[PDB]
């Protein structure tokens, strides 16, 4: 249909409000996007709970097993944990396997959706778990579903391309598909000294024959809507053009909007959300993922904001009363305000980014 399938089910949120970091996010959201009763105007769809053989098709069994142990105990001891991410960001608490499976199970349902024409858009705000590697956690993502998505998607799609708007460099992704160049990752996000992973300059283009299928644009603490959407909008016009997509997997982690704990960006769900309609006025098909977002209320509107614009409705601040009102102090709006803080954003700097990219993105023509 021309309807969105909105990947849900009461058993799913319940399963993700279960993860530390993130402690009832996936149910706040869920909850806000129902009280401004977006849902009615959204196809729902049960997860299927990713089986053992989906995902390893990009995880190693070593690891999904290592996993599945620890997940039916709490890491008893395991100093063997290091060598696969179980730790601190990424703490290997109880029934962490089924919370994975749960997730990137889900994302294949939704990339199956898209397959089979059930709809041009599939969204799953759950997803977006953009770091983990073949077979070692990294940052709080124990399973990386974004990729699931694209392989199950790459069966009827020939050239698909991943978009990661995350405040984070979506390192395990681009990794993943760093030597194809059926696959191509555009990836913004904060790159600086200390600031996770560090990887993904914008020297970092690819390998072998996935050489400049990989492009990063690194910016600077204090951008805002205004410049974010010109480099993006910039960057993802040139990638159209050179590329020509067949679908699209899109990450929206919205720990880049202003009160974020990651105090980098100064974003508001309101210029994420121009990014977020200049691909989907491409009209591929489009798997929708959430990822970051620690600010939970705001993260809340964010994501709800964006669902909104997928539906092409518009709010109202109004924040409407719902099991988590309470949490949307003190003003009870949608509206996110941009902090205080400046725009380290060197305009010259950037223009230079924007050739050198522009630049490699001619290759990928020839
Ligand atoms: C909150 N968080 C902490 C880490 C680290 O492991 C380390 C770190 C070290 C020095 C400075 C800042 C962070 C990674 C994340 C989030 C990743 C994310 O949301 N991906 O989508
Ligand atoms: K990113
Ligand atoms: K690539
Ligand atoms: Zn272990
Ligand atoms: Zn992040």
């Amino acid at each position: 249909s021309l309807v969105p399938v909105y990947i849900y089910s009461p058993e799913y949120v319940s399963m993700c409000d279960s993860l530390a970091k993130i402690p009832k996010r996936a149910s706040m959201v869920h909850s806000l996007i129902e009280a401004y009763a977006l849902h009615k105007q959204m196809r729902i769809v049960k997860p299927k709970v990713a089986s053992m053989e989906e995902m390893a098709t990009f995880h190693t069994d070593a690891y999904l097993q290592h996993l599945q142990k620890v997940s039916q105990e709490g890491d008893d001891d395991h100093p063997d944990s290091i060598e696969y991410g179980l730790g601190y960001d990424c703490p290997a608490t109880e029934g962490i396997f089924d919370y994975a499976a749960a997730i990137g199970g889900a994302t294949i349902t939704a990339a199956q959706c898209l397959i089979d024409g059930m709809c041009k858009v599939a969204i799953n705000w759950s997803g977006g778990w953009h770091h983990a590697k073949k077979d070692e956690a990294s940052g709080f993502c124990y399973l990386n579903d974004a990729v699931l998505g694209i392989l199950r998607l790459r069966r009827k799609f020939e050239r698909i391309l991943y978009v990661d708007l995350d405040l984070h460099h979506g390192d395990g992704v681009e990794d993943a598909f760093s030597f194809t160049s059926k696959v191509m990752t555009v990836s913004l996000h904060k790159f600086s000294p200390g600031f996770f992973p560090g990887t993904g300059d914008v020297s970092d283009v690819g390998l072998g024959k996935g050489r400049y299928y990989s492009v990063n644009v690194p910016i600077q603490d204090g951008i805002q809507d205004e410049k974010y959407y010109q480099i993006c909008e910039s960057v993802l016009k040139e990638v159209y053009q050179a590329f020509n997509p067949k679908a699209v997997v899109l990450q929206l982690g919205a720990d880049t909007i202003a009160g974020d704990p990651m105090c980098s960006f100064n974003m508001t769900p309101v210029g994420i959300g121009k990014c977020l309609k200049y691909i989907l006025q491409w009209q591929l098909a489009t798997l929708i993922l959430g990822g970051g977002g620690y600010n939970l209320a705001n993260t809340a509107r964010c994501w709800t904001y964006l669902t909104g614009v997928i539906l092409g409705k518009t709010l109202s601040s109004e924040i409407p009363d719902h099991e988590f009102f309470t949490a949307y102090g003190p003003d009870y709006v949608l509206e996110i305000t941009p902090s205080c803080r400046p725009d380290r954003n060197e305009p010259h700097r950037i223009q230079q980014i924007l050739n050198y990219i522009k630049g490699n993105l001619k290759h990928v023509v020839i």
